[PDB]
């Protein structure tokens, strides 16, 4: 499913996410829609053989298992393809484990260069 802005925003935060170790919803909606453009179940291929997965973009070389990535390392302990529903429960528990392991949320490259430093409440406003 494609997920709309304040739809995604008010899952996001009844799973937890708004100010999950500093970071406010907003970060997180900014995320998911320069990530996937706010789709469940965008997938993208990375020259190292893995494959980000899902809403959050989630790396198959360390956080989830595909079956097809070398040096794979699960942190997630979850499949990639349980982070391809339209329920974002396993994504957004994946993406807190991620954002707790010591860099933040720099683990998303599409955050670190297009939501980083911008007034990312907007993305919640009117919510
Ligand atoms: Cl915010
Ligand atoms: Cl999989």
């Amino acid at each position: 499913k494609v997920f709309g802005r304040c739809e995604l925003a008010a899952a996001m935060k009844r799973h937890g996410l708004d100010n999950y170790r500093g970071y406010s919803l907003g970060n997180w909606v900014c995320a998911a829609k320069f990530e996937s453009n706010f789709n469940t179940q965008a997938t993208n291929r990375n020259t190292d053989g893995s494959t980000d997965y899902g809403i959050l973009q989630i790396n198959s070389r360390w956080w989830c298992n595909d079956g097809r990535t070398p040096g794979s390392r699960n942190l997630c302990n979850i499949p990639c393809s349980a982070l391809l529903s339209s329920d974002i429960t396993a994504s957004v528990n994946c993406a807190k484990k991620i954002v707790s392991d010591g860099n933040g949320m720099n683990a998303w490259v599409a955050w670190r260069n297009r939501c980083k430093g911008t007034d990312v409440q907007a993305w919640i406003r009117g919510c």
